[PDB]
């Protein structure tokens, strides 16, 4: 009897919660094919005036009334699928919100109508004027949705919003949300304009302020390439930077919004990578609001994590508004990714095309409704449509709440139009240097050090005191000290980067007592730059994108990304190709990201030998990047400081050393640190009688030391060996300084560890030629060309190293 | 009591769903759910003695006392196996799983038990033997991987599986190679001693071998891979589709893909998603692959993206592992979908780990207790195995040397690029074919624009009209499948063509159906298949497919070349370098649409220069065909030569419709692929002051300008094949200009892109001793192309003009 039935009703409430969404009126076309637990009878009833307890269903209700309420709640225009989430209080939170809506009022409804009108009217104006649809029609409700999202952010103390989307709807969002001048857009179509090489109109970002009741929000819409889905981790990178510059930096204060298409989101693996990474300390941003523009489920990746998915019918702006707040409230409340599945169509399987043509547009559907509610007449709707058309004709901003940015919002202005060779405060006063050298070498006794580490630290105290030369790690960390000391923050990010893949850095010290850590660079003085090191793992495409976004938002911070080995960075080729190396020219976007790519031929094989130097060199042009191969601790130290101290903001690609990290000749003095500078080139270091010199060898990086040791060994005085430490921009001045004593030499050799089709030969040939004397010939010494970067077998490597070295040194 | 009956059913359902959160899974035990408690469901201790219907609980003792149902539920769902399956939507699947798990579980006989012990002993033994001799990425702590795979292989044999394809990574690799695949311990030992193309590290080696099971011989193929994690997965799956495509009897139990993943890598690499999402598609699907996660410490939740049953199992219990292995196989065989096994284990190379006994120890003990095998038994296993290692010969009893017919590559192994191949086709037959594939049954009702394209093609067959690019290209496929050579075309919109040039597939506007004329040439033809595509997994898959099947012409087409960098890892680590690293040949064709036409930085450049820079030691071909004839001969060459190396094509966009880019029947029937093309206009050699060389669409710009100018003193020559560089061909086309001293290389692409920097050194080789060589083309740039059309247009006109401007 009735005991048993009460239990059955609970089971029925439950089934609606779980799966009600699958019978929801989501599709605006009504051609969706809904494929159980949902009819009473499967749960054995008939009965509808029997009164029941209704469990947690936001006390007592006649049955048939409950079934009403459940169908409303879970089977109308919103499909909440949300009971996979394990947090009890989150579900209950949601239930509370949806299981109890107030009505919007005449002015909010009208306003919805107004934004649908703009959505449509812009799409139509552009159709008529420029018959060449990435039109938003009809996912028109995106405009009302974004505008509401932003208003709600305002009223919840959000200060900035960062957006990334793609092409569909792009022009609409630009004009009707971000506030770009229609006239500016119309001009773009006519070919009226930038002073780089540019990109197409659908990749355009935009920055503005937007006035809400709750205050002034900053809007930032990303630039992006045609490659789908990769702007995402760029955005959230962007937002971590912006959070990192607030004084108490709570997530709700910067909101990331990403807009996706159904196919891209299931089909692009950077989505997985991004979800995985947003979990990680040093990368989290308190969750992203993800909008899926659902045309042709797809949101099913959002269960690899576990996030609420709100599906909604684009044809109901009111339901759309409601879900918008719901999703936003949820994310600001619980610091978690949320998904809004915006279910719509492309006005622009010819069986549904016919469906679409006979279907009224969202503006139309809504104005008809506001008319059968006596909230706006035809004459009202019609005049919204006339007003908007007129405004387009006038060409001015059409977003009433757009405000021009304040001076203080222009964070990049100091950093534009600088050249690589500008002067910068290279020197640091010896007293202060040693003071810092000593502080970062000195670990409170509280911290129990592992044995090998404690040694390394004893060494660095001895470097500080002049009693021992700096190695790479000692000098590198000293660079960071000198930067944070004067207020410049550092962010270092990479696989195992706190200690170092090669055990060289030990910026972070693992306590053997507490199991905690201590990071010396964080304890210099009150009010220093922050210093933060973050250990990635994998997700390498998403990570570099993130750091690119970060460096892009924040030019005051020295932002470093370190690949385990350079060989792996091709996992991020799209970032390197579409953003880092080309973003300035395409988009005007500066970036001082530093990339540490361990690189060097040491016999460990094809994926542990080559950063593919040559690929970065071919990408170089128009001063776009710097490519450096530092050979000394002093060099790395000056190199990093230059990047921070010196105005320009352009990617620094570094061929980082592995074995040089402990080479006994790779070693530097305090005098070289304090009074030295970054040297684009380094001349011959030994005494040779220049009149006796028959050959100059030029080279970069570790192979230098092999040549040096071999030439000393041979007792040889007739061949000089010069380093080129910066291959791009190519340092002509420096080159003529180190070459002047050799004006009379006719035999010049470029020597490289790397194979002929690789390293610098093919790309930097023409520079070498510009720089050697008018007489001189120029020839190659190095490994033969090869399909694989590096041979498999150590004995073969060793023979090749010896052979290329002897060949360089051999004048016979 | 009616009420309690409903609630006992909910209790069962709770265990089905969530039992696994309380299963004994962590070997270490160093690892609370209200649903799992009878009290949660309003049942009491005193209820335990009462008896209930147990609905579908598959036991099937069809009513039980509750106390006892509870013992069973726990013994089923909270023992050494954790089953997550109830999130799957398919009733029959869930019922199927219930039938096999809720039953029972698992009685193994003494012969099998001792075989497990034996296999664990091998796993432990090899790893200690290596550790002692060469002080490795040891399997230790997941020794059960070994009996698992051997059982997987045995069970597949009894299932009529004929091939197994595995990819995995570094942990456990030496062990699998030796104790599963059959590599001789001596070979491994030599390798550690550096007694040995350019090669690669031992942890990347793959291996082929045959394996005698009770059910039949089974071929095993373990993939080569680079240091990069997880990208070998889609490669294996491609391999499998190829193996399935060569069966008369294309049943999917017949070939089994297995991928072995780490838990970090499985959630941190995007290819997993990409591969999971591609395995749904026609035809990249292969009837499901079984995925083993080697879990050291959830990482498996990515399989709910695709709604895969997931079996967790305690690696210290080899009988658990075996049962789950069979179950997984049977499900994949049965329902043709992916399945995950989560092997819960630990890395032996810290306090709790060190006084934890090895899995050999634990199971030897347990067989003692069971009087199935004694200290002395177990011990002699250890000693027999160490002795075997000392002798250095195969330690896999079931190993067998492969049959001649398993050597599918031996014909293709040692070939040069300029080898003679059967270029000519007899005119009668070309025309017969051209007519066949352009004639469509009248039942098929074509969209008007496609109908017009097809009439043009009938005109082309007849000689009325010169071939355009799509005409010739389709005709190439037709000539190959004609003679029994299969074709696989894979790419975005590749059926019709991104640029609407192909129309290999016709969409019948009446039936909603399709018709593909290349599939209807004659019975016994090569299969022709075009598939419409997750770029990185797709390319990886096509590569696997080509390394498996050298008889099929396998073509991948990017939507635009600019996007292929999405797949840089496949290019860098497999396609370009596999032959030298691994001895792995591959005739994969890549169509990369490429051309400066003013559509911006991502619709302009395939990055020719990046492929050029990867070229060395004859690894690849890079071609820029300028004619329908040329594309036709290029594709036929690739298929008809014995060489199997990647062919990277700069594929045209505009040229697809350029009025001058057309070709005659005579050029198709009696021509051949020309690595270089000479001056084509009547031009007096002694009038010529300058020779311009170039490739691809620029040619036509230069030609059309030169003709406008009525210029006779500048010859223009195409290099169609840029690598390997065609020295003989270039001499024939430059001979009549031996006296010219002014040579220009001219390219659309910016100065630091395209061919200039990489091919320079070839160019200087091949022009006359007197002669100078200078560049005409776009200036260097950081973006591949400008954002604005007008600027594009000026740049095009200027480089063309510069190149033609003599004195
Ligand atoms: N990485 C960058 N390079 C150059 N300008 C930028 C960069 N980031 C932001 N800006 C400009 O600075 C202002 C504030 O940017 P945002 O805070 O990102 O909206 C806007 O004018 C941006 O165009
Ligand atoms: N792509 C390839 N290149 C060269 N040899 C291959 C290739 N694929 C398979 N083989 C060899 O052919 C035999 C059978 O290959 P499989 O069927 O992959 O086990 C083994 O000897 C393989 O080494």
């Amino acid at each position: 009897d009735t005991n048993v039935k009460q239990v059955k009703v609970l089971q029925l409430i439950n089934a609606y919660r779980f799966r009600g969404h699958q019978h929801a009126n989501l599709d605006p076309l009504g051609l969706w094919q809904q494929d159980d637990l949902d009819p009473s009878f499967h749960d054995l009833t008939e009965d509808f005036q029997e009164t029941f307890n209704v469990g947690s269903f936001a006390e007592t209700m006649k049955l048939g009334e409950l079934l009403e309420a459940l169908k409303q709640t879970y089977c109308g225009p919103i499909g909440a699928e949300y009971m996979h989430i394990t947090s009890t209080e989150e579900k209950r939170w949601i239930q509370q919100r949806i299981e109890s809506r107030a009505t919007f009022n005449s002015e909010e409804k009208k306003r919805f109508l107004s934004e649908l009108t703009a959505a449509e009217g812009l799409e139509r104006y552009l159709g008529a004027k420029f018959p060449g649809r990435f039109s938003l029609e009809g996912g028109d409700a995106l405009i009302p949705m974004l505008k509401e999202m932003i208003r709600h952010a305002g009223n919840s103390g959000t200060r900035e919003v960062v957006l990334g989307m793609a092409h569909r709807g792009r022009l609409n969002v630009l004009v009707n949300v971000l506030g770009k001048k229609p006239q500016d857009l119309f001009d773009e179509f006519a070919g009226k304009h930038h002073l780089g090489t540019g990109d197409v109109k659908y990749h355009m970002g935009f920055s503005s302020d937007f006035q809400t009741d709750g205050g002034l929000v900053h809007l930032a819409l990303a630039f992006n390439p045609s490659h789908l889905e990769i702007v995402s981790p760029v955005v959230i990178g962007s937002v971590r930077a912006r959070l990192d510059r607030l004084d108490e930096p709570s997530s709700n204060k910067v909101l990331p919004i990403t807009i996706h298409g159904d196919a891209a989101v299931t089909g692009q693996g950077v989505v997985q990578e991004t979800l995985n990474m947003s979990k990680a300390r040093g990368y989290e941003v308190g969750g992203t609001v993800r909008i899926v523009i659902n045309n042709q489920y797809c949101t099913d990746i959002g269960k690899m994590v576990q996030a609420p998915i709100f599906h909604v019918n684009a044809d109901d702006p009111e339901a759309v508004a409601f879900v918008t707040r719901l999703a936003l409230d949820f994310r600001n409340t619980f610091k978690r990714d949320v998904f809004i599945d915006l279910v719509c169509y492309r006005r622009h399987q010819p069986l549904m095309y016919q469906k679409i043509k006979k279907h009224p547009t969202p503006r139309k559907i809504y104005a008809d409704k506001l008319e059968q509610e006596k909230v706006a007449t035809l004459e009202d709707a019609t005049e919204m449509v006339n007003l908007y058309r007129d405004a387009l004709d006038a060409g001015d901003c059409v977003v009433a709440e757009w405000r021009p940015m304040n001076m203080h919002s222009f964070t990049w202005s100091p950093y534009l139009n600088h050249e690589w060779d500008e002067e910068y405060p290279n020197k640091v006063e010896m007293k202060r240097l040693q003071e810092l050298a000593k502080r970062i070498s000195t670990v409170p006794e509280a911290v129990e050090m592992q044995s090998r580490v404690a040694k390394i630290y004893g060494d660095r105290q001895a470097m500080a005191a002049g009693e021992k030369l700096f190695d790479w790690g000692g000098a590198e960390n000293l660079a960071y000290a000198t930067l944070v000391d004067e207020g410049i923050p550092v962010r270092l990010s990479g696989e195992d980067s706190g200690r170092g893949t090669f055990f060289h850095r030990h910026a972070v010290i693992h306590n053997q007592s507490n199991g905690s850590t201590y990071t010396p660079l964080q304890h210099i003085h009150n009010g220093q730059g922050a210093f933060r090191v973050w250990d990635s793992v994998l997700s390498e495409e998403a990570v570099l994108a993130f750091e690119y976004g970060y460096a892009t938002a924040e030019p005051r911070t020295l932002t470093i990304w370190e690949a385990q080995f350079g060989d792996f960075a091709n996992g991020a080729q799209v970032v390197i190709d579409q953003f880092i190396s080309s973003g300035e020219q395409k988009w005007g976007r500066m970036c001082g990201l530093v990339m540490l790519l361990p690189h060097g031929y040491e016999g460990q094989g094809p994926e542990h030998s080559s950063a593919r130097l040559e690929r970065y060199l071919q990408l170089c042009a128009e001063q776009n990047m710097q490519v450096c191969v530092p050979s000394t601790p002093a060099q790395v130290y000056h190199m990093l400081r230059r990047q921070a101290l010196r105005g320009m903001r352009r990617p620094l690609v570094v061929m980082s050393p592995k074995s040089l990290l402990r080479h006994p000749l790779a070693v530097s003095s305090l005098e070289e640190l304090a009074n030295g500078t970054f040297l684009p080139a380094i001349g011959e270091i030994d005494e040779l009688d220049p009149k006796g010199v028959k050959r100059v060898v030029m080279c970069s990086g570790k192979v230098y030391y092999d040549l040096l040791e071999q030439r000393r060994k041979n007792n040889q005085h007739d061949v000089a060996i010069v380093r080129i430490e910066q291959l791009y921009p190519f340092p002509h001045k420096a080159m003529q300084e180190v070459l002047q004593q050799f004006a009379h030499v006719k035999d010049f050799v470029w020597c490289q560890e790397e194979p002929l089709n690789q390293g610098a030969w093919y790309c930097s040939q023409h520079h070498f030629r510009e720089v050697i004397p008018f007489g001189a010939s120029l020839r190659y010494a190095g490994r033969p060309a090869s399909a694989s970067p590096a041979v498999g077998h150590m004995s073969v490597h060793q023979k090749q190293q010896q052979d290329l070295v002897n060949d360089a040194l051999n004048v016979e």
